């Protein structure tokens, strides 16, 4: 038996355009988040995604707390960043929460038009913002209590879209990032239910947050990330969405105790992020956003503290250094191509081909069982290991011997 997953991207990828990061800048002093941005810019990236919680911005009806946000928006433009902001949660005066609920903000608003007016206010206040995103993970109980409500979310999205387009009719409106592949507890998907409600007529950008245990799936015997992503992306294109983003994905380096995600540490984080990036950049996404730019302090849950590219001091973690090496090897723009001819590529291999700007080919590959592969048509190539930083010239009189790892390697060849 021999199963190999080959991917070829549907279009060229320009990293500056394609790969953004989530960030939590308001958790930090301006000095600290400007250093985070220094690091982001050093990767050649510019897109950021930022969360806004309504209950934190409007702490009582028409009592706002905007000084920090005002300054951040000025700072983002001064650093030439392109930003997408999402607004989520109900302010206390508008929530559908029962009086004695402990999670007041996790209920949707009583009146969608009130929420919509706030998104319009924010957009009008901050014209530099590139896109506005409406709520977050409404298929997940923790963001929309007491039960997922496609009809309710559609009305909220409709009302927000109309209001945002009144402020600026040309600016993109992004629907909420759906948790995972948009599955709801009742066994339907939010994307499907919204399709029945005619939501595609709104023309909003569709997005979801396909976290999985491993880079290619949830179990070693069921690596079906690619299959799921292709299926949902095809369905979205068929419904005529203007674009598909993935606004969250990634892994935490936390040490435990285990909560949903297996413990993999800083080296596992580097490994998994790189493999998933190789996959997603070759799938039908227009833009994706890694979670997240920086580690967070103890205001975050134990797991959520360690998703960063950067540690708390805004210094590179292993995943940053690995991603940096990766992007240096690819260069800033990749065009779709085929992998080289192989002999005895190991079962379970992933295999992705690109061409860079200087015309050299780039092959991305790995397999859970490791091993070795022969490339009969090549006499010279250069092998890159972005996790270790090792660079290895390969040569042969009539073909190359290439070691295969469980982690991503990059072969540059012509
Ligand atoms: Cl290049």
């Amino acid at each position: 038996h021999m199963e190999i997953q080959v991917l070829k991207a549907p279009r060229a990828v320009v990293w500056k355009d394609f790969l953004g990061v989530n960030a939590q800048f308001l958790w930090f002093s301006p000095e600290r988040y400007n250093k985070q941005i220094d690091r982001l810019q050093d990767l050649g990236l510019e897109w950021v995604r930022l969360d806004l919680h309504w209950d934190r911005l409007e702490t009582a009806e028409d009592q706002y707390q905007l000084a920090s946000l005002d300054q951040l928006v000025k700072d983002l433009e001064a650093r030439q960043l392109k930003s997408v902001f999402y607004l989520v949660g109900s302010a206390r005066f508008i929530t559908t929460a029962p009086f004695y609920s402990p999670f007041q903000d996790q209920y949707p608003p009583r009146d969608p038009e009130v929420f919509a007016r706030r998104m319009a206010m924010l957009s009008q206040r901050y014209p530099s913002v590139a896109a506005w995103q409406v709520w977050n993970e409404p298929n997940l109980i923790g963001f929309w209590r007491p039960k997922a409500d496609p009809e309710g979310y559609a009305k909220l999205l409709q009302a927000s879209t109309i209001a945002l387009r009144m402020v600026d009719p040309e600016k993109p409106v992004v629907s909420a990032g759906m948790a995972f592949f948009s599955e709801m507890p009742d066994g339907r998907t939010m994307f499907d239910a919204l399709g029945h409600l005619g939501v595609e007529s709104l023309g909003t950008i569709a997005t979801y947050h396909p976290y999985t245990q491993l880079p290619e799936g949830n179990y070693p015997w069921n690596l079906d990330f690619v299959s799921h992503a292709n299926q949902i992306n095809r369905a979205l294109r068929n419904a005529g969405v203007p674009a598909i983003w993935s606004t969250e994905w990634g892994w935490s380096a936390y040490k435990g105790p285990k909560e949903l995600q297996d413990i993999i540490g800083v080296e596992g984080q580097a490994d998994y992020v790189l493999r998933r990036l190789a996959l997603m950049s070759a799938l039908d996404y227009d833009r994706i956003f890694l979670f997240t730019l920086s580690d967070l302090d103890q205001r975050a849950s134990v797991r959520d503290r360690d998703y960063g590219l950067l540690d708390l001091d805004a210094n590179p973690k292993p995943v940053y250094l690995a991603l940096q090496r990766f992007l240096k090897v690819t260069g800033p723009k990749l065009r779709p191509a085929d992998p080289p001819v192989t002999e005895d590529l190991p079962d379970g291999s992933f295999s992705i081909g690109w061409t860079r700007e200087d015309g050299r080919n780039v092959w991305l590959f790995w397999s859970a069982r490791g091993g070795n592969v022969r490339l009969p048509k090549l006499k010279e190539a250069t092998l890159h290991d972005p996790l270790s930083g090792k660079v290895t010239p390969l040569s042969g009189s009539d073909g190359l011997e290439v070691p295969v790892k469980s982690s991503l390697q990059m072969l540059v060849w012509e």
